[PDB]
């Protein structure tokens, strides 16, 4: 979705073609997507360039390609058989190429947690719609996500 209209015009709700951090909230709840208050913060101050306590749609497009193109180069990180996708296995040798190990059930709870449709699997499309508001801006914190997310070791 790299032009992000439809996602501007339905956040802002009163139509007067900026977001307010209330626009925000009620929109991602009512879009049934899960995200805390201080980590939607993140978003605001990081796309608020202005500094006028309001998200135009230039603040809001630029915000979620530069996300997206940190979203993509994690991605192709973990995506060691270059598919498109990404299997339990690649998980696990990728975080064993980080020094971390883990087990392969956990790596299926990982890959259970992102996964939003019934996939199984997650390719690019998943990917990013996952971490589409996810204030995470590289692999690392997007393992510190994962931790406070499953809610296990690593
Ligand atoms: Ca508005
Ligand atoms: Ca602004
Ligand atoms: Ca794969």
């Amino acid at each position: 979705p790299t032009r992000y209209e439809t996602l501007f015009q339905a956040l802002d709700r009163n139509g007067d073609g900026v977001v307010d951090i209330g626009e925000l909230q009620e929109g991602l709840r009512n879009l049934g997507i899960p995200l805390g208050q201080d980590a939607e913060e993140k978003i605001f101050t990081t796309g608020d360039v202005n500094k006028d306590g309001k998200l135009d749609f230039e603040e809001f497009m630029k915000y979620l390609k530069d996300h997206e193109k940190k979203m993509k180069l994690a991605f192709k990180s973990l995506d060691k058989n270059n598919d498109g996708k990404i299997e339990a296995s690649e998980i696990v040798q990728s975080l064993q190429t980080l020094g971390l190990t883990i087990s392969e059930q956990q790596a299926e709870l990982i890959l259970q947690s992102i996964d939003v449709d019934g996939t199984m699997t997650v390719d690019w499309n998943e990917w990013r719609d996952y971490f589409l508001f996810n204030p995470v801006t590289d692999i690392e914190e997007i393992i510190r996500f994962w931790k406070h997310s499953t809610g296990i070791d690593i």
